[PDB]
């Protein structure tokens, strides 16, 4: 593993750590979800974003929060407010910015130093 693939893992772990059933973790079929493919023209999950790691895929932090932000959008447009997974997706949403904060990531731009 690289520098930025182990950094990258970690703010993933603590991403999953909110979604203990791993509800996030593979593609929303449209079994489970009638009209999914429809009304959401840009899938994401966890485990997609577990391969583009491991395919250092990802060059920026920046691009790896950008699929955060995808994953979670897509569970706020497709579920409605009452449901499990809207709620989750909140969760998630916070916790991840708090982590990946424009502040915290300069501080470790700096401990580069
Ligand atoms: C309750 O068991 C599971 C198992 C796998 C899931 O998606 C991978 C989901 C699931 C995940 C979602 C999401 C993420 O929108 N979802 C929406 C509607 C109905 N089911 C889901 C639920």
């Amino acid at each position: 593993s690289t520098p930025i693939q182990q950094l990258l893992e970690h703010f993933l772990r603590q991403l999953q750590r909110k979604d203990p059933h791993g509800f996030f973790a593979f593609p929303v079929t449209d079994a489970i979800a009638p009209g999914y493919s429809m009304i959401i023209k840009h899938p994401m999950d966890f485990g997609t974003m577990k391969d583009k790691i491991v395919a250092n895929e990802y060059k920026s932090v920046t691009e790896f929060k950008a699929d955060f932000k995808l994953m979670c959008d897509n569970a706020m447009t497709y579920n409605r407010p009452d449901t499990v997974y809207y709620k989750l997706a909140k969760k998630i949403l916070h916790a991840g910015f708090k982590m990946m904060s424009k502040e915290r990531l300069l501080a470790l731009k700096r401990s580069m130093s």
